[PDB]
């Protein structure tokens, strides 16, 4: 790699995993177009397996960009439309509630308060159902945003029930394959499960575990190639053949709401570029402003996501305008703030 690149990264990514204790790390930064990869420590501590390329990661919310892409196929596909209400596709959703709560204010986490997560007793379709029945909205639709699984979760549980395909098939078929994401799985094949690198919570290897819509909400795991590849695509989505998935990138990056200096896109998350680093807690209410009509992806926008597992850390955020972009894959959550001051010092150096 260009030897600035290779600076700015060594120097920024050396401290943090030190002072974070992270066992291992991948990072890509794809600059002008073309990604390069760094690599350090451990996939798995006591096996001593280092990380490498091809090591695949939990990206926990990060999972919600693919997710809201999926959802922003299905749109394009004519299989369903933000404004149609949630009864619509699942008709035994028949408590009042409801009334009014549309696809749009499931992905975008604005329903009225669905919880940050799907209970852990909830285990059964019949269970799922109860659950959101009996869930009592705090606030109308369309007024505050509240971050949630139960939220996103269950939009892209509704995106592909048109399709028939459950959602692992749907997202195979219609985004990982297309994209050529090749080393990327919402469930790891035994093929795969020797680059499968360990979480670490506390000392202890921990790997994700099964909840519902999980798969939906915080199920990718993938590999830092395979991610660079989804930071180019959403880079430049017009580049993109298959033309439902082109226009899906883009309304996943169309800005629905406002919170602050923040723009709500379906699974990403944008701000105006230049940003200031300082604008890029459990639960966190936050009214927002309905932005009427959305507006169609900007190309001078931050755009980014974080995400978690119990064992995992991991960060992406691009700058369209500048065909420039960063991925952060740790197997330890760390502190949030830390990443996001990583990507900018890089990103910043380099724009
Ligand atoms: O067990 C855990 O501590 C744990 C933490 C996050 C997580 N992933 S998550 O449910 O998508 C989430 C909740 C709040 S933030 C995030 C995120 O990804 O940034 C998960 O599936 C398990």
């Amino acid at each position: 790699a260009p030897q600035q690149i290779n600076d700015i990264v060594h120097r920024t990514i050396t401290p943090l995993i030190e002072q974070q204790k992270i066992p291992g790390m991948a990072v890509a930064v794809i600059y002008q177009g073309k990604p390069y990869y760094f690599t350090w420590g451990y996939a798995d501590i006591a096996k001593k397996q280092p990380v490498t390329q091809q090591t695949l990661f939990e990206l926990g919310s990060v999972s919600k960009t693919f997710t809201g892409v999926l959802g922003g196929d299905a749109i394009a596909r004519g299989e369903i439309k933000l404004s149609d209400p949630t009864t619509k596709y699942w008709p035994e959703l028949t408590a009042k509630q409801w009334n009014g709560i549309t696809l749009l204010h499931l992905a975008t986490y604005t329903a009225g308060g669905l919880p940050l997560q799907v209970p852990d007793e909830v285990k059964s379709s019949s269970d799922l159902l109860r659950f959101y029945q009996n869930w009592q909205p705090a606030w109308a639709p369309g007024t505050q945003r509240l971050y949630a699984n139960s939220s996103i979760g269950l939009f892209g549980a509704l995106a592909v029930k048109p399709s028939g395909l459950s959602f692992e098939q749907a997202m195979q078929t219609r985004v990982f394959q297309p994209l050529k994401l090749n080393h990327t799985w919402i469930n790891v094949p035994p093929a795969e499960e020797k680059n499968y690198a360990w979480g670490y919570r506390e000392g202890k290897a921990v790997h994700v575990s099964p909840g519902a819509l999980d798969a939906e909400a915080y199920g990718v795991k993938s590999t830092i190639e395979d991610m660079a590849r989804w930071v180019q695509s959403n880079l430049k989505p017009l580049d993109i053949n298959e033309k439902t998935l082109q226009q899906g990138i883009q309304l996943a990056q169309s800005r629905y709401w406002q919170t602050g200096d923040m723009y709500q896109g379906l699974g990403w998350e944008m701000l105006d570029w230049p940003v200031n680093p300082d604008s890029i807690i459990a639960l966190a209410a936050r009214p927002v402003k309905a932005i009427t009509p959305p507006t169609p992806a900007v190309r001078a926008s931050w755009v980014h996501k974080t995400g978690a597992t119990g064992g995992f850390g991991s960060y992406v955020a691009f700058i369209p305008e500048k065909e420039l972009g960063i991925v952060m894959l740790a197997n330890k959550n760390y502190p949030n703030p830390a990443r996001v001051d990583a990507a900018w010092q890089i990103l910043n150096a380099l724009q």
